């Protein structure tokens, strides 16, 4: 009667954690699921180790969830890993204790799809990120493999693409880089993407308020997968709140509720010193309360305050000592949950984004890389629930210079008005707000498809 699926996460501690949270909610679902993960080097890293062993030694998650080890080999190619991945599901068929429902894949693993079908149990996807990108994927390797689009020629264009998951026309600059660059770079990612459409059912980390045109319109294409809106996934404990810091605590428990702008970019460093210097003028000119998350510049000099001084407005740090602080790492999501934190300056990541959505604290978008554009134009011009600084900037490597700087006055305006008491932006993240609680809360949307998933996965078997 049991029935075991098998995820097979991309490498990184993100991809990770998002999909073992997303396996503890399915696991709710239906007592006869049983989940194992499959995960690249278990014992070499300590983030990695020490997370599964805190998730299995807790009764509080069940018994029916477990990691397997992928050891990198002293020879490890792609075949090294199919050669890996086909023992263990061999080893794991042979079992008559329980049936094996298939294999779920991140959207970088869609490769082990030939491995499901070796072994003649169905593929799944796990999308982590939204089902507009789903789309806007699917859609560009359509035009690709079905009609002889030369994607090169979006690159920088000025055209807007109709797009059938977006209600609105897409302009060609806020599509993902990797699409439009040609060469190895698009090989790679159409090899990826292209074979999402062959598995039986994509999980995707959304919930279907956000959301609703796009998925209708991939629900309505007979010729893809069932989509499941399962999320948002978050990776803290959605019932008792993220792990924080005393410090800033302290500081932002001193602020008015609503008061403080919050800008945080990863702490990568990703700006370059001239974008750098245009936010932080902004920041002042605005006047209104900051914490602004910057990786300390490398800029050569004796103590970390020096070098933050070097890229910054001269007594920039002296006269705003007083209304906001900058600082290096901060803990994203506990920062957005307090009642102090007013705005959220992003790159419109999609974790980011469904954060300060879960938070209800409405963002102005600076997307740098990846699909951070798609998600920007999403969130300012599909849903309404953004300001936007920008859409279209794009970085290719962490500080490179840009040649279109983002100047203070445009900065500026967007944060006042993201800040500002009274705005239907604003208005519209708060219901967006309410409406990812209760997607995931019984009777909720996101609730149901985790149901409706895991009915499918078992009835897929036959």
């Amino acid at each position: 009667t049991n029935v075991e699926l098998v995820f097979i996460p991309s490498p990184g501690l993100s991809h990770l954690v998002s999909t073992v949270e997303a396996a503890k909610l399915l696991l709710h679902r239906d007592h006869r699921l049983s989940i194992t993960v499959l995960i690249t080097n278990l014992h070499k890293d300590t983030k990695v180790e020490n997370y599964t062993l805190k998730t299995t030694s807790n009764p509080n998650t069940s018994p029916r969830l477990r990691f397997i080890n992928l050891p990198t080999q002293e020879e490890d190619s792609i075949d090294s890993q199919i050669r890996q991945v086909r023992e263990i599901v061999s080893v794991l068929i042979k079992n008559p204790d329980s049936k094996l429902g298939g294999l779920v894949l991140d959207m970088f693993c869609t490769s082990f799809i030939q491995v499901a079908e070796e072994f003649a149990i169905p593929s799944y996807v796990f999308f982590t990120s939204g089902a507009s990108a789903l789309g806007l994927l699917q859609h560009l390797v359509s035009l690709k493999l079905e009609h002889n689009q030369d994607l090169t020629q979006f690159k920088d264009s000025d055209v807007e693409l109709s797009v059938p998951c977006f209600s609105v026309p897409v302009p060609a600059k806020v599509l993902p880089a990797v699409m439009v660059e040609g060469g190895p770079i698009e090989d790679t990612f159409m090899n990826y993407f292209k074979r999402i459409p062959e598995t039986r059912g994509i999980m995707v980390n959304t919930f279907y308020e956000l959301e609703s045109f796009a998925i209708q319109s991939l629900l309505s294409d007979a010729k893809a997968p069932k989509v499941y809106p399962v999320g948002p996934i978050l990776g803290f404990d959605q019932t008792q709140g993220p792990v924080g810091d005393d410090a800033i605590k302290k500081w932002l428990d001193d602020q008015p509720e609503n008061s403080v702008v919050f800008l945080c970019f990863g702490t990568m460093g990703s700006f370059c010193e001239g974008q750098v210097k245009e936010i932080a003028m902004a920041l002042e000119k605005s006047g209104n309360r900051f914490l602004w998350s910057l990786r300390k510049p490398e800029k050569g000099r004796v103590t970390e305050y020096e070098n933050y001084e070097e890229v910054l407005p001269q007594g920039f740090l002296e006269r705003t000592k007083g209304v906001g602080k900058v600082m290096g790492w901060a803990p994203q999501a506990a920062v957005l949950s307090h009642p102090a934190v007013g705005g959220f300056v992003s790159h419109c990541g999609w974790n980011s984004t469904l954060e300060s959505l879960w938070f209800g604290v409405p963002m102005a978008t600076f997307p740098l890389y990846a699909e951070q554009q798609m998600n920007a134009f999403l969130l300012v011009k599909e849903e309404g629930m953004a300001e936007m600084i920008t859409l279209d900037y794009k970085i290719d490597f962490k500080g490179e210079k840009q040649p279109e700087i983002v100047g203070s006055d445009e900065i500026e305006a967007a944060i006042r008005r993201l800040m500002a008491e009274e705005s239907g932006v604003r208005r519209k993240v708060k219901e967006m707000q309410n409406k990812a609680r209760s997607a995931l809360l019984e009777g909720g949307s996101s609730y149901d498809a985790q149901c409706l998933f895991v009915h499918d996965v078992i009835n897929n078997i036959g």
